[PDB]
Order: C-alpha cells, then sequence, then structure tokens
C-alpha cells in the first residue's frame, strides 16, 4: 500500500508535512543540505539516483513541494517518476498576479533582470536574498539594498551596497518603512516566496514604484496542486491512504 515522499524546501512542504503526520500517512520528508516526519537530508545522485531510491523504498507517491526556482530537482522528480511509474503532484503556490496600481515588468532570469535596470543611477531593492548578487556588479552605478538572513561574512560583492538583516516573516509596515527611509526607486523580486514575501510588493504599490519580477524557471509537465486541499484530494484520487486505511 501507500508510502509518500515529500520533497521540501518550502513552508508549503512544511505545512503538507504536518497534515500527513496528523492524518497518519506513511511518508518521508526530503531536505537538500525539524519536521514531524522521518527526514532524509542528502540529495539523491541525480535522476536515478532518485529511481534507485523510489524503488528500494517502495514509494507510491511523490509530492514535489520544493522551491519553484529549484527546478533541476523538480524535473529530476518528473523523470524519475515517469520512468518508474510513481505518481507525482507538485505543490506550488500560484505565482503572483498583478493588480491595479502595481507596475510590474517580467524577465526570464536574473541575467535579464540586471539588463533591465535603467542607465541612470537608481536605488534598487534586490529582494533576491541571497545569491548571484554578484551578477548586478554588471550595473555598478546603482545603490543596491539587500536582505540577508545571515551576517555578510566577508564584504559586499556590489560597489554601492547597503545590507540589512532579515528576520522574517516580513510585514507591510516594515517593508514600507525600509523602502521609504532608504528612498528605494525599483524592486527586484522573484515570483516566489511563502510567508510575508508579498509584503514588499504591496509596499511597492503603496509608494508607486516599479517591480522587476523574475519569472519562474521552466519545468516539464506534471500534475500541479495549487493548494493543500488539492494535494490531499489528488492523493485520494490516486489511491493513497493513511495507516489503517
Amino acid at each position: 500500500m501507500t508510502r509518500l515522499l515529500v520533497l521540501g524546501g518550502t513552508t508549503e512542504a512544511s505545512r503538507l508535512a504536518k497534515q500527513d503526520a496528523d492524518q497518519g500517512f506513511e511518508a518521508v520528508f526530503s531536505y537538500a543540505g525539524a519536521q514531524p516526519l522521518p527526514t532524509r537530508i542528502g540529495g539523491f545522485g541525480g535522476v536515478a539516483g532518485l529511481v534507485d531510491y523510489l524503488t528500494r523504498e517502495g514509494v507510491s507517491h511523490v509530492i514535489d513541494a520544493t522551491h519553484p526556482f529549484a527546478a533541476q530537482m523538480s524535473a529530476n522528480a518528473v523523470a524519475a517518476c515517469a520512468q518508474t511509474g510513481v505518481a507525482l503532484c507538485a505543490f506550488e503556490r500560484a505565482p503572483w498576479t498583478a493588480q491595479a496600481g502595481d507596475r510590474w515588468t517580467h524577465v526570464p532570469d536574473l541575467a535579464a533582470a540586471v539588463a533591465a535596470l535603467p542607465q541612470a543611477p537608481a536605488r534598487v531593492f534586490l529582494a533576491i536574498g541571497k545569491q548571484h548578487l554578484r551578477d548586478f556588479s554588471a550595473a555598478p552605478q546603482h545603490h543596491y539594498l539587500l536582505r540577508l538572513v545571515d551576517p555578510p561574512e566577508g564584504p559586499l560583492p556590489v560597489p554601492d551596497a547597503r545590507a540589512v538583516i532579515a528576520r522574517g516573516p516580513f510585514t507591510v509596515q516594515g517593508d514600507t518603512e525600509l523602502l521609504r527611509s532608504e528612498t528605494i526607486t525599483h524592486v527586484v523580486a522573484k515570483n516566489a516566496g511563502g510567508a510575508g514575501a508579498e509584503a514588499k510588493l504591496i509596499a511597492a504599490r503603496s509608494l508607486g514604484l516599479p517591480v522587476i519580477l523574475i519569472d519562474r524557471p521552466a519545468v516539464p509537465a506534471r500534475d500541479i496542486c495549487a493548494t493543500l486541499e488539492g494535494v490531499m484530494g489528488w492523493l485520494a484520487d490516486h489511491g493513497a491512504t493513511p495507516r489503517g486505511v
């Protein structure tokens, strides 16, 4: 009978994990690099790799609730599950939709984001965390602003840079103050994030400022579950059951 693997790295996953435990499913949870489920922390050694693991563990269903800018995992699951005949929903929160007063532009990747900043010097919230910040040195004439969950640990990759320290979950109040005091002119964001990720967008709207929005990476087709309720429905439809059935 049933045995689920949940690929995590998101709060949607964390929330899915509490359900599965609570309802008494047999499920393992998978970080790369606590949860209320047994937890596996490595990677799998590419595709198959995963196939080997899906086989030896006797996994019936996989839920890819990984981050949405973490595509190589998500696609590896697709292959491994396709080649293995193991079911697979993907629990992704639906990407953000613009609305009156937003002033958004869209770009494929980080590279395109850097290319879309203006010539004239600007003051630019890089709400990317995190990594590949290095890439914006390509436009050095801007005053950038960063939010890192850590201390810098070494200097700042970009010339005119001010960091700050990101506790979370962020809040419209906070993010608006932050942007206003820092006289931010543009925001750069990925189209992803749980928690109070959307606060910065709202604050940008409050102050009438543009966002450059990095669209999610391309990933092969797979059943998509946009909520928890759906995921659990999907699980029922595909014959999954808690302990005891």
